[PDB]
């Protein structure tokens, strides 16, 4: 993969969550995903299921833009979805 790249990842739900810890808070339209998991959740799809790893950053959630979503809208998006999570992340830089 390469940094500040586009790619879509589909995943098939198994706990009932797609599985990823993203925080962060409000957005002013600055950043395009404007969120970043900060921690993942051991509990479903993602640990065992694997695929999702730290770093990247969700901004398509099922044709859910987030150019502006909140935390609490994201999150609450990244696990009402459906059988499929057809969500484009990108490559966080992550410098530090």
């Amino acid at each position: 993969p390469k940094p500040g790249d586009i790619f879509e990842v589909e995943l098939a739900k198994n706990d009932n969550s797609l599985g990823i810890s993203v925080t962060g808070g409000v957005n002013t339209s600055v950043r395009h995903g404007g969120i970043y998991v900060k921690a993942v959740i051991p509990q479903g799809a993602a640990e065992s299921d694997g695929r999702i790893h730290k770093g990247d950053r969700v901004l398509a959630v099922n044709g859910v833009s987030l150019e502006g979503a909140t935390h609490k809208q994201a999150v609450e998006t990244l696990r009402n979805t459906g059988q499929v999570v057809h969500l484009l992340l990108e490559k966080g830089q992550s410098p530090t």
